[PDB]
């Protein structure tokens, strides 16, 4: 690997970073300071991730972790895109392809529930990067959430923020298997917790609201989710037969039950929405001009 280039779109400019002016940050960085910034020939802009060589050196090895995963998934889809990295004296930068937000703050901005058809097209893009990391890289996400699935102003929806994976994430989020690990401990039981994760998601996006509710503790709800049964999507809200079994698949809380990323595409309402049209980029700026 190199550091002197950027790649955009099959070009390759050979700049360092003051070639690039710094416009702002996207929020406080759970994974490094992540900063707006726009080019300085041609006004094209960018994110930018900045990591310190004096900064804590756990957020570091995240940041150097993420940054491992994000380099050998150039020709997958649904995974954010690098585009090349500038090493200095003092500084390690990051360049990213420009998104718009996470699902997260979408959430919160919408004020309500987020319709079928943008969450059908959710789903398509993230099990599929989920399986690309898998078959590919051998590599497990372990922290799927709404505020690391990315969407812009074009209908793109990719998932970020590999700081934790490998060859514990957020709690409310976690699969019964990785809360209480089985009895003799095989090394893949972990290789669909992640499903577990983007279900659980799903509902929370999808009702507006998290599926356990008034949990004060992280603990709290980690009971929640062996002795409850799973929270499957209520059956007023007009979602269909195809999105209500794709969660009630996602979310079987005994992992050697759970299915495999190979027929989790299988599943119709996934071979619907690969197919079928949706224009979440015009939803996507509708939201954010709201
Ligand atoms: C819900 C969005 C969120 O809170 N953040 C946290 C701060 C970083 C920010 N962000 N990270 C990346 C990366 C990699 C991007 C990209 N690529 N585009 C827009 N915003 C990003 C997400």
């Amino acid at each position: 690997k190199q550091t002197g280039y950027l790649t955009i779109g099959g070009q390759r400019y050979q700049a360092e970073i003051n070639d690039l002016e710094n416009l702002g940050e996207m929020g406080s960085g759970t994974c490094g300071q992540v900063w707006k910034m726009r080019f300085r020939k041609t006004g094209h802009v960018i994110a930018v991730k900045q990591m310190r060589r004096s900064g804590n050196k756990e957020e570091n090895k995240r940041i150097l972790m993420d940054l491992d995963v994000v380099l050998k998934s150039h020709d997958c889809p649904y995974i954010v895109q690098c585009f090349g990295t500038f090493i200095t004296n003092t500084d390690v930068f990051i360049a990213m392809e420009l998104m718009g937000t996470c699902a997260e703050k979408l959430k919160k901005r919408m004020q309500g529930p987020i319709p079928e058809r943008i969450l059908g097209k959710m789903t398509v893009a993230i099990v599929k990067a989920l399986y690309y990391l898998k078959e590919k890289h051998g590599v497990i996400h372990r922290d799927v959430k709404p505020s690391n699935i990315l969407l812009d102003e074009r209908g793109q929806i990719k998932l970020c923020d590999f700081g934790i994976s490998g060859r514990a994430g957020c709690a409310a989020y976690m699969a019964p298997e990785r809360i209480d690990p089985p009895d003799p401990t095989k090394p893949d039981y972990d290789i669909r917790a992640d499903v577990w994760s983007l279900g659980i998601s799903l509902v929370e996006l999808a009702t507006g609201q998290f599926p356990y509710k008034n949990c004060k503790t992280d603990f709290e709800v980690l009971t929640k989710v062996l002795q409850e049964e799973p929270p499957l999507l209520p059956g007023h809200m007009g979602f269909s037969g195809d999105f209500q079994s794709f969660v009630k698949d996602c979310l079987t809380k005994d992992h050697r039950k759970r299915p495999k990323y190979n027929k989790l595409l299988e599943h119709s309402f996934i071979k619907r929405y690969e197919t079928l049209e949706v224009d979440v980029a015009s939803w996507f700026k509708d939201v954010m001009a709201k």
